[PDB]
């Protein structure tokens, strides 16, 4: 099992809450994908569990971002939508036929369990480095600095207003 | 996200091996482990076609590495074992929706694919700088320097003699 289709999404959506920078109704946020309102926000319930997006009230209401993008890290997004089980489980097989390691030496982790966890670190340690800020800077510096502020713009534009 | 249980069972599979002067059946691996020789030889088979171990015939053949422990990284048993495919996949959900970006600006990798691609290279490089001869290490160290030679005069002991 790799990551859920879920990363992808959850990452691209912390990237376009930051670049609207006001609150964002299912409604916008849904358009700017392609599905239904009542399907973005089941999507987005995920997000709002792991503490990182609320709902905002009110006429201009909608989803923000909880915290700062400089404080929102690869590894809450990755946490937040598939969880914190890391990839390697160990099934204590050590403990299995008749030169079985006895319980009562079983305390400390196996070093192969110990090596896989270590590798598993090196990913998280990455996932922790990286921001939704570099994200969003690298964006800005690949695609220009108009490219973001026209999609925010496009998602709050006419906000509170019937036309 | 979760590697296969094949991972486990081919790591143990290659320590093993290094304290044995001799081939080891899968047979006797099997029993060393109380688990169905047809499940170890599926292991065995996987890290034989990635180039690990080998067979070697005649009245006392069996499995053995094809090369020197320090030459054998965790990196190749886990991509022997599950495959060489990442834990994150873009679908290219940019392409996707009203504001879609158009293929002429796609020549480049989304920078959110580069960043969770940068932490899979993190974790592929700490599984490559770790060698089965650093496992057998480590056990000693660990479990004492008779555990691994105990496993080893186990799975060899009686071999072509017929008692
Ligand atoms: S007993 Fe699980 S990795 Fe060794
Ligand atoms: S389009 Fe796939 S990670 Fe951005």
């Amino acid at each position: 099992m790799k990551l859920s289709g879920g990363v992808e999404w959850a990452l691209h959506c912390c990237v376009v809450l930051t670049a609207a920078s006001r609150p964002v109704p299912a409604a916008r946020l849904a358009e700017l994908a392609d599905v239904s309102p009542s399907y973005l926000a089941k999507q987005m319930q995920a997000l709002s569990r792991a503490g990182l997006v609320r709902s905002v009230q009110g006429k201009t209401g909608g989803y923000v971002l909880t915290r700062p993008a400089v404080e929102i890290t690869l590894l809450d997004v990755v946490q937040a939508v598939d969880g914190p089980d890391p990839a390697f489980v160990c099934t204590e097989i050590r403990q299995r036929g008749p030169l079985a390691t006895p319980p009562e030496k079983c305390t400390k982790a196996c070093p192969i369990a110990r090596a896989m966890g270590a590798a598993e670190a090196a990913w998280r340690a990455s996932l922790a480095a990286t921001t939704i800020a570099d994200l969003v800077a690298t964006v800005d510096d690949e695609s220009g600095p108009d490219a973001l502020p026209g999609v925010g713009a496009w998602l709050i534009e006419g906000l509170g207003h019937h036309h």
